[PDB]
């Protein structure tokens, strides 16, 4: 009793080494396209089965002509990060893993890598490292008439890292597709009017009527393990890590008012290892001026970090070396994932100073899950 | 000899019930793209493959100008059903299924469902209830300088119905692709000129050849069945259903005389569930008057059914509700289908009283067909 | 298991009575008032039988006393003759408490097209409109006086062959309740500009219209003579202990481009929803949403689709649209049933928001008495 | 001991005979498109995922308007063999497989053909036989004022040839598609100015500077093996076959100097089948008479055919029974493949008489390379 | 196998070593010269314990006495201050025979960001460029004289807790040779136009830039007091009998669009790849290359990737980019071993190869001293 998840864990973990330490790592190129949005924004891409599949690297570029007469437009506090709308992974079995904004992908891609995401660090170095390749760029602005350039990378992740492969996809079955869905922004969701919402927006400014893309590029490259060890039994694998899911999703909820306690509830069954929260105030995306304070309570009128916004934002730079944009708050519970069995009913927490029309949270949640 | 099938037949329907029984229905959007017809008309759609493919229900919205100076244009009887000049369906096996036109699915679609496809009937209900979502629509005469939007949907069938899943195709294979091809109209199909043959066109009229598509998208959701029950032996799969063709294919044949019977065979093999005849009386389409009678012959000169135009129409008023446009005739043989096995060689016969130039039978069929 | 054999018997059992029993509508009670006065009434049905449900009929003739100004007919129109409808059974548990608007397109749902209407043809024998039986002026000029009939039916049994949900009532003495609150001068008729979601006119001279007066009468429908057998009655046990409800809510906090979700609730199983997007005021076409859907916790969506083509699926159950703002889904052949609570729920992703916005959600399903 | 690849040798062969005997070879038509030059010149195209890929026969068509007043312009040597600049091919496993030059890619399809690819050869018959079709056709020179019309065909190989499939392409991986890019000509590379370098150009004259094309179009034809034959353990297939990529590369190098050897190293690993080499005398094309000598030697000081210019051309007649264009020289080596580990490494040879500014070797191969 | 017994023994060895032992830096050498006399030196470390690198580090003063055009940084600029370094141990075994650049980047990828830098942050209190430990002017002025500091870290022990490779030197009295090479009056000064590869300043002025002096100073860092056992020194025999070395080499041959494949020899485990596309003296940000792989013969390419692409997993190693045309790869956890030469490749497509092209590979890698 109980004994057997005990001796299961070994196991997984046993197997897991044994892939790891036999297996080769691959990272291959499965698809790459270039289109015009005003035909067409919605790909569904068709990976590769092959061995057991860690994630995949999109590759996304983008040529935007801002053709006002006179106005300038400006990057977003999210720019090229909404150059993809949503990701949506479904595995062999048909399961659904990742279903999210490319915003909160990305935002979840910086806080697993200590930084933000694929970023050069300026440094006083006069040796010429710096951002020789422009890996992740966009113009702060396009003047009226001018075209920019735009490259954005997004990792879509099965396997929670490189060593953890809870989450990894077994894709072996001949005649069962996986699907990458892609929806990128297009000339109706990537430029926004002045005082118009820009969340989901690259570019704001007097001159968005006019911009347009005159192309989007994305390259799909997939990353897994080849080489499977075999055993006595066959195939060596950690059956717990590829019969959980490791998935990033995001939700919206409404309802705030001035200074009352806004909780969001975190549902059963799910090991949530990391909370993000936008406080989308109407279009307004302030530097914690409009909060309270933030929490994450066990019910039982319990705070386990109620903090000013400014407090809170200390503990992120702690995480990942800065702030994140205007109005994006971000907790982490990876050593502790938060799992309302173990904990009971627990909500994240906002407690608004101001609330303007139409305000809302738009939270981004990364978990674990049983597939059964 | 001979009980194995009726052995067969019992497993196959035994199984077809456990998996509508213990699937789950789901209907997912694959693929979504905006274009210009004057620059591509052909697309090859790659559904994904997951579990049991039933269809796929295709959403066409386009916008027509007429550009010329003073001449309309209205809409020919098939208008709309037009959008899509012809669609072919590969399954995994690079097996072609359907393959037809845009306008004899949309007619078939109509039989299956009792009543013209997807329409809102008229009552004197008060409550507003009515064409409300305009799901297939189009402008009955577009005027010169004008733009009109039109909305079409076809609904292209693997499985025979949502109970009937003989035709339905088993997409699991990894690297196996199925293929949907569209063929598009565009402006070279879309608009007739006074006098041309109407029949491929959604609009004709004196101001034909200034009309243009501003623009077609479609939008692909595909149907399937998700979480497929396991037995003993794996996969309980009905597999009489799975390895059955079930097609929509058309034809041409030419050489009508008056009041001499003209006869189109059937093919052997061919289950025939369904028949459509469209007497294209070079470019005239009437309402009956151009012919003597139609007919289903069994050779040995026996009419099952020999009937006078009006007496044929009231046999599809019966089955649709309503007659199909001029010139196009329907014959439902679903309870007993057309199969010369059993019947010997059959022939479907129209023996015209006039016949212009360039005169000729298009004819649609439904059936059934073994895979092997 | 030995369900197999319950539901083997309780099928077995609906047949018989189907077989052996006879159909009986009658009159209960009829009732005619001024909405000045009173617009609730609780009917007392009669304990005889096996009870399917009540026909309601609802007569109203309307005033627009105004100088000048006329009034139109909202999309809802006579279906807000009723506001309101309760049922309580003999051992005083409820069975459907919803709206009358809900209750009517649940009507509209089950018959698969506008309920008791009268579907135009070309027919040249003059087949039509003839009777009237549910109808309302489009419009009520200036001081007219115009008159409306509309009818619901309420149900008990899911059907006319599948009594789930039906009621035992020569049973007890203990009397049914059937709770019925009528439009009255405060709701029927809606100012231009105000919301017309339960009104029946909407227009200029509205502040100047009222009832001259309402009627009703109902008709129970019930199986009289049922079949005895060697214990006693022949019944299906599971039909008579199971509850077919029809009931409403309303849900607010809706966001442009966010998922708006209405969590199912667990132990129902649920047949069908209806959810009306009231807009602030406004009802639209569909072009205030970008997308409807029913999901399930790390399982996606199982239909997620575009408005249009979320209406096209409803096309095939009712041969026409539902009403601007309303949308319906059925799940009558696999209903929702989660089991864990919210483990399945209803999504609405709206293209616009405007203040004071709402869903109005309407669900029919079955629940054991447990 | 490699006694096991003598084994897999007669196993892929074998295999490869039954598939040739049980498949159906089918042509099918994937893409078509018209487009403006000005407005892009670079499509991928996403050809269908059925059965075992033989390659692509691409149809371009153009239109091209003189509008210079006064000044015609003539075909370079090349002409629409330079509508396709540059073509690509990536595999469903991501792996390119030919990338190479539009003239390339065509001298190549002459050199596989024994004659100028898909020409018309004349003849004295009496009978009608010509150019009766203009399959590859246009015109020598375009007036002021006037428009050519031009029609040009290039195969791009995956398989060797139509009965040895060696580098043949099994595209059954749904979700992964292959992908064929095109980079065609356009409005700066397809006409040159008197005295420019006219080696990618179309045409060339003084009156290049107003020369633009109305319109370019293509249509992609894809050739394939269907019905794969079955056995016991599935689908029969030549894995040697399948699992070797057959390639054509294109590569340039300067440093040129008078009568001196001037070395193009073969790489180790790669076998290759034929080279070509272009000798772009700074924008001059001579018929040998800037060169010396041509060779092939396998280093340790050993031609194995070195050769006058007349002589080498004299080997190329007896290849494809006429000369390549001026400048362009060929050698075959298909019986014996230029292998460095089993000859030590080789090279090719020119040894030229006068050198311009800016000389350089164009060099075109051919080869078979292991994927793995 | 018994090696696992070998590698549980030399594993514990290290742990014990570098528990019990105490870690030194210490000065061993210090010189300043002008290098139209002399730019070559032998430094002879002390034979202490067991060696586990150098600091070196160096400073110099470069006048431009050009009348009136100025030079500014290389984009390896002071890197370029060493020129080649190899060193030799007590067996006169060789292990890093590389150039200053290669073993330059090094230093970087193991640090992972740019050797010795200062990171730019918000912070108000006046953390920064305070030492300027690694430091040089961006240009100097005709007339000007600017003043260097470069520092290099040279390896024998794979890092502060993997002793792989380093040295142990309480042994024989035979010296230890650390061959140090110096920029020059030819070497550090590039003529606009001029491969600025092997520089430290390109520009008009350069024919007339010269070193006004160079100074070195070497640190020796090893470990003293080693633990004593029964059998008397407790050591990891697997640590140092292996050779950690760093190596660089040159390879030509490029051609547009073809495939240019440097193959990686047999028996060393290659821990990392540097690839520099000397494209004929101009160094391109990814623009001359199609994509860059390493393959394996006849099982295709385990990672091709397009220039940016490549560059993103070098930014997740330094947090930021290498010079232009400078290409690094991270072989740490599988070393490429091929056990057969040749059976793996560093690939690199050129899109565009101009005259005298050229790939300068630089390694590291471990390998047993057999």
């Amino acid at each position: 009793a109980a004994l057997r998840n005990q001796q299961a864990m070994a196991a997984n973990l046993q197997a897991r080494q044994i892939v790891l330490q036999q297996s080769y790592p691959v990272i291959q190129q499965v698809e790459t396209q270039t289109f015009d949005p005003a035909n067409r924004s919605v790909f569904d891409v068709t990976p590769a089965n092959v061995g057991i599949v860690k994630g995949f690297l999109v590759k996304v570029t983008a040529a935007i002509t801002n053709n006002h007469a006179t106005e300038a437009v400006a990057l977003t506090d999210f720019g090229p990060a909404n150059l993809v709308q949503r990701v949506i992974y479904y595995d062999p079995d048909n399961q659904r893993h990742t279903e999210t904004s490319g915003w909160h992908l990305h935002f979840v891609n910086t806080a697993k890598q200590g930084a933000p995401f694929l970023s050069s660090m300026v440094t006083d170095s006069p040796i010429k490292y710096g951002d020789v390749m422009n890996v992740i760029d966009a113009p702060a602005t396009i003047a009226a008439g001018a075209t920019g350039e735009l490259t954005m990378y997004y990792w879509v992740p099965l396997a929670y890292s490189e060593t953890d492969l809870t989450g990894a996809v077994l894709a072996n079955v001949p005649q069962s597709k996986q699907r990458l869905k892609l929806e990128f922004a297009n000339n109706n969701t990537a430029f926004a009017a002045v005082g118009a919402n820009p969340l989901e927006a690259i570019y704001q400014g007097a001159g968005a009527a006019d911009c347009e893309f005159e192309e989007i590029s994305y390259t799909v490259y997939q990353s897994y393990l080849d080489q499977l060890p075999v055993g006595q039994n066959g195939y060596i694998l950690p059956l717990i890590d590829l019969s959980t899911l490791y998935n990033l999703e995001n939700s919206a909820q409404a309802g705030l008012t001035p200074n009352v306690d806004f909780v969001v509830q975190y549902a059963n069954l799910y090991r949530y290892l990391s909370t993000i929260a936008v406080f989308d105030n109407g279009g307004s995306f302030n530097a914690g001026t409009d909060i309270n304070y933030l929490s994450q309570r066990t019910a039982n009128f319990s705070d386990t970090r109620k903090l000013d916004p400014k407090t809170w934002a200390a503990q992120t730079r702690r995480r990942i070396a800065t702030d994140f944009p205007k109005g994006v708050y971000y907790c982490d519970n990876r050593d502790k994932p938060i799992y309302t069995l173990q904990y009971g009913n627990v909500g994240f927490v906002v407690n608004p100073k101001t609330v303007n029309q139409n305000a809302r949270l738009l939270m981004g949640y990364e978990y674990f899950t049983s597939r059964t």
